């Protein structure tokens, strides 16, 4: 069972840890603690910078996590090479996961825009599979799409 | 009733998610989370990072923060200022508490130094009263420790 998440007023909330902020870092952080505190069957959310040309682990809720994750490999990896969000509903049938997706049964990665220049993912795993659908996946870039106008 | 910690453990652990690592943001985001998933009877474990004289919100473990804290003010501003660990039994008792630690019960904060400059610092709250004390003290700030020679 999965408890549905009111997105509508989540993207208000969301505007509310990102406005007049401009320590990226800062709006990063609280960014993960307000989706972890308002999705259900999730068990790990943050963010992943691009950085000499890898993905490098930042702010997040959940556990101990991967620092480094190669562009095209695993399914944050694998998010940033396609250019697009990935919406994975059985990560160990994911051509591409590798042993740091390990804990992660589905999966949902967002990269994160500035200047036309992927700079990094949202990145948010569950303990179950199919756990985001299409629609999570709407609310969730939009969501991404006011972090991308603050960090403008 | 607080579930003690294997201290003695959790220093080497810490050392794995510190060693080999030169992303300080990447090193501060897996030590909360490490120090979240090893001490009972806490609501929030992160860092704050010293930038133009004010305290910055780093990584965590909890809900959203407050993310400016002036030197000086607070908890988190007080171990600044006083250079020093703070120890506080009774948040709703400390000199100086402000509005941004209200859901701190009791609190301990590490000052975290560099080239003997403070840097930021290491802050865990909890919803009880009285949840730290010189024991907790000593080996906190021997995990800092291992923190600041590996940013050293």
């Amino acid at each position: 069972t999965i408890n549905p998440t009111n997105y509508t007023l989540l993207k208000k909330q969301a505007a509310s840890l990102i406005e007049d902020e401009h320590h990226m870092i800062a709006i990063l952080s609280n960014m993960s603690a307000l989706l972890n505190d308002n999705l259900d069957q999730i068990n790990w959310v943050g963010f992943y910078l691009l950085e000499q040309n890898e993905l490098i682990l930042g702010p997040f809720q959940g556990h101990p996590a991967c620092v480094h994750i190669p562009i095209g490999k695993g399914v944050c990896g694998t998010a940033v090479s396609e250019r697009r969000t990935q919406v994975v509903a059985d990560v160990h049938q994911f051509k591409g996961h590798i042993a740091c997706d390990a804990n992660s049964k589905s999966e949902i990665v967002v990269p994160i825009f500035k200047d036309d220049k992927i700079i990094g993912v949202l990145d948010i795993d569950a303990p179950i599979t199919d756990r985001f659908d299409d629609n999570d996946k709407e609310h969730l870039e939009a969501i991404v799409k006011i972090i991308e106008k603050q960090l403008a």
